[PDB]
């Protein structure tokens, strides 16, 4: 893929995090803390799981960055609308305005209603997502194998502005502290 050049920096939104995570004082790197990390609730903040936005809002135009995973056993990434659900439970789907990959018990699967198997020779330590707003698609590189294609969301329907999406995954193995990190241009 050729999409680099159409790199954007992004920090994390402290308000929209559940009150489990650390945000770096950089606003780019996010873990799981092993207790409530002393904030105040707010309506943004993603209550069920271990899930925080990007400040940026895109609303238009091609926008591409990367994200290490690595040594992690589970995770969530994409975009959403602005707009998601933050309370209760919920399924990560196009029809609830998310945009999503995942890794869980050893398997990749792209968040479509049902899921999506993925096929990943390479383990991914480091995963590049692509918006083109205007076209409808979100992509997903796998940046450990010379930035081969994961998956393509096509015909999208945003219906809003989009936020970028993380989910660092809950640590009940003791296997999955480490944190996502937002990777420098
Ligand atoms: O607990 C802490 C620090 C407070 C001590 N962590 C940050 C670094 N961690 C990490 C693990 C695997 C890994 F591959 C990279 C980083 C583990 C979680």
């Amino acid at each position: 893929h050729h999409h680099h050049h159409h790199m954007v920096h992004i920090t994390l939104d402290r308000n929209t995090a559940n009150s489990w995570l650390i945000i770096s004082k950089d606003r780019r790197q996010v873990r799981m803390g092993d207790t409530h990390q002393n904030v105040s609730d707010n309506k943004e903040r993603f209550s069920n799981y271990p899930m925080v936005l990007g400040a940026q809002r895109f609303s238009s135009g091609k926008m591409y960055w990367e994200v290490d995973v690595t040594q992690k056993e589970a995770w969530d990434l994409g975009v959403c609308r602005d707009s998601v659900q933050r309370k209760g439970q919920f399924s990560l789907s196009p029809e609830n305005g998310f945009w999503t990959i995942w890794l869980w018990q050893d398997s990749y699967e792209a968040g479509t209603s049902p899921q999506t198997t993925l096929h990943i020779q390479v383990p991914p330590c480091q995963i590049g997502i692509f918006v083109d707003y205007e076209a409808g698609v979100v992509s997903f590189y796998n940046i450990t194998d010379h930035g081969s294609l994961i998956y393509t969301f096509s015909e999208c329907v945003f219906a809003g502005p989009l936020r970028p999406f993380f989910n660092v995954g809950f640590n009940y193995s003791g296997g999955n502290a480490a944190p996502l990190k937002l990777c420098p241009l």
